[PDB]
């Protein structure tokens, strides 16, 4: 009779519990300001719907973040408005100073903190296991922040991770493809970036929650402490699925479609195969060694599990051993 439901094991009705007003962003009024209150300075990146802009408020000299949004769907817009008022001020995540826009185009601007970004090319030697745990708990307050908000970033990835090292600040940014969790709502599974798509996104199973953006966490830490970027190196969104399965192994997707019941696309018929449950050990190498350690590995086999319910909560994952030295 279809796939069977499901729902998280936290936060589940922390929206079904709020006023109307709190989650419905189709009404959600947005007042733009000017934007002649801000200077352009220099382009810092384009997404596909979005130009990003570093600038300075003329008022008090102050360095802003613009991103320049494309109004492909306003009700998009209007979510990630929403989204960013509801969430402002949480632990880690990119404060929304101003929404502005262009007096003649008309164009939506979305303005927020500035995060002096390190860099990351030369960043990649000096991080060390310290550093990991570290951030990856700075990550952990801003999704236990989101998610007992009644948010789901979906797009969790180094891209939407800012970390300015010199003074030890993270922030989670691009929450353009955040949704509000509603136990039950069927969700729209082309979200998340190839390399952090959970394996419900995968096998088309629209029912998610909050644990997918706990896959993505973990697909992020394999990755640093293992230094194999991305971990889960798919072509295509068939073929990711089958990089898991080289991991994960093929039996345990198995018990995952069954006890969901899910009906696997007729594409991954010739291509899935049949793969053995891997040992994280494996991938332990001289390059990554100095970053692994037993905590590192148990905490990561505890992430990236096929069944979205099996996998660490955020407040789970901070309780961890792996967390045990920092504060
Ligand atoms: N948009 C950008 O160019 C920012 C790119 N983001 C840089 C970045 C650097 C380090 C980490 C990291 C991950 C795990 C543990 C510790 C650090 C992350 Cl998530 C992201």
């Amino acid at each position: 009779s279809g796939p069977v439901p499901s729902r998280a094991r936290v936060y589940t009705d922390v929206n079904t519990h709020r006023p109307s007003e709190y989650w419905d962003y189709e009404s959600h009024v947005v007042e733009w300001g000017n934007q002649d209150d801000y200077q352009l300075v220099r382009k810092l990146g384009r997404g596909k719907y979005s130009e990003v802009f570093e600038a300075i408020n003329i008022t008090n000299n102050e360095k802003v973040v613009v991103k320049i949004l494309k109004p492909v769907k306003k009700k998009k817009i209007k979510r990630e408005i929403k989204i960013l008022e509801n969430l402002r001020g949480g632990p880690n995540i990119i404060t929304l100073a101003d929404i502005v826009k262009d007096p003649v185009s008309r164009t939506p601007a979305l303005v927020f903190e500035h995060v002096n970004n390190t860099d990351f090319k030369q960043l990649y030697q000096t991080l060390t296991d310290y550093d990991i745990r570290f951030y990856m708990y700075e990550i952990l307050k801003a999704l236990d922040y989101c998610h007992s908000m009644g948010i789901m970033h979906r797009d969790v990835k180094p891209h939407n991770v800012m970390i300015d090292h010199e003074h030890r600040k993270l922030r989670l940014i691009d929450w353009g493809l955040a949704e509000f969790y509603h136990p039950g709502q069927e969700y729209n599974v082309r979200v998340a970036s190839r390399y952090f798509k959970g394996p419900e996104l995968l096998v088309d199973y629209q029912m998610y929650d909050y644990s997918l953006d706990m896959w993505s966490l973990g697909c992020m830490l394999a990755s640093m402490i293992f230094r194999k970027e991305p971990f889960f190196h798919g072509h295509d969104n068939y073929d990711q699925l089958v990089r898991i399965a080289k991991v994960l192994g093929t039996e345990d997707l198995y018990d995952y479609i069954d006890k969901y019941n899910i009906e696997l696309d007729p594409r991954f018929n010739d291509i899935l195969g049949r793969h053995s449950r891997k040992r994280w050990e494996r991938f332990v190498h001289s390059e990554n060694q100095h970053l692994v350690s037993p905590e590192a590995l148990d905490f990561l086999d505890k992430l990236l599990r096929y069944d979205h319910q099996s996998r660490l909560t955020a407040r789970e994952a901070m309780e961890h051993p792996y967390f045990y030295t920092v504060v």
